[PDB]
């Protein structure tokens, strides 16, 4: 599991629960190219995206689903999205956790770079 | 103006208007001594705290009242208030914007000293 | 000034000065086409985007080039760029401050609509 | 374990590790009342502060020495420490996560209640 993503409800004071994520990898003629995807869980985490073997060098944007998932929750959000854009992998193999706290006009995200 | 605090509503995507913010300083028994206070202003502002003269090197506490701000909105917060303890003017006398971004269950504080 | 963005430097405790951002509009194929640009000022502070009469209804992405700023600190930064994707003007004209708190391996960002 | 407290380095992207964490309860005088404190693990995470018996209704104070931290690390930090109060268990007993995030000039805490 060398990318995991973690999300939190700053308003409820919960992990953010079912949060659609997107990832993309940048292909050779400067597209995004579809990658992975999947949701969080109960506990906000989303495992399993990729494998080491999968997860190259490369330019990868993860787009989180935090319009969504505030209209689920009655509320009109401010973003259409959280995404983050990063180079990954380019002095060899890392395991990478992007975690995101999401506001409905606000949201940050910070990454955890760890050496297997 | 040396101390200037700034406050805005993650929520509402709004500056959090009308929040009761005191700032004290560390004495030398090691209590907190009033020092200055006030209420953010219609832009989440609060200017006028204090002055060059006035504001000596020494540790300062900025407590801000997000719980009564919350409650204001029908929303239940977490934290009892927000506290931004630092020193200041260790160096001599500087300019310090302190800027927090409130959620009911989270805050940030940040500082621009310039 | 309909639009205004302002960056700041959590590691310097400054205003993140002469950072590049670029402001595009979604087109009806999907694609970001170029609406705005600029660099942030002394303040940390980028005015003069856009006037009432551009700033229509859209989706919008605020492009800040963080990378480029933290390499002209010498530091080594995560991210390539923190991009900040919202719908505007969907009611009418409103005014927009984009601010974004930058650290090498995070940032934050906090939409104020007045 | 109903109070973990986890601590996250924005700088280096890495969990912040030995850092101080002190908490305090509001005693009946109104004084900040000695009641746990640890260090941060190798994942940034403390662990076993308290107990469900232990952890009765009342005001808490969690104050982290961020000072030091960044002290060690060659750095002249904005705060003194960060710090979180709260009131715990007020409906009942829940169990607290607070996150801290840490940049010389900036901070950033959440927390996370669940019902057991
Ligand atoms: O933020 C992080 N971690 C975390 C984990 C759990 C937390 O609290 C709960 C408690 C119960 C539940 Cl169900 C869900 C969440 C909280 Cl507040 C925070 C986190 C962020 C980064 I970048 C990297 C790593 I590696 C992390 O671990
Ligand atoms: O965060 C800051 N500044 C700011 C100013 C204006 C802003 O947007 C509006 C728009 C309209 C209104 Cl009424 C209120 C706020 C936002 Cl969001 C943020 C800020 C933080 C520090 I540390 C130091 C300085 I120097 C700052 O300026
Ligand atoms: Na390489
Ligand atoms: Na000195
Ligand atoms: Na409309
Ligand atoms: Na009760």
């Amino acid at each position: 599991c060398p990318l995991m993503v973690k999300v939190l409800d700053a308003v409820r004071g919960s992990p953010a629960i079912n949060v659609a994520v997107h990832v993309f990898r940048k292909a050779a003629d400067d597209t995004w190219e579809p990658f992975a995807s999947g949701k969080t869980s109960e506990s906000g985490e989303l495992h399993g995206l990729t494998t080491e073997e999968e997860f190259v060098e490369g330019i990868y944007k993860v787009e989180i689903d935090t319009k969504s998932y505030w209209k689920a929750l009655g509320i009109s959000p401010f973003h259409e999205h959280a995404e983050v854009v990063f180079t990954a992998n380019d002095s060899g193999p890392r395991r990478y956790t992007i975690a995101a706290l999401l506001s409905p006009y606000s949201y940050s995200t910070t990454a955890v770079v760890t050496n297997p």
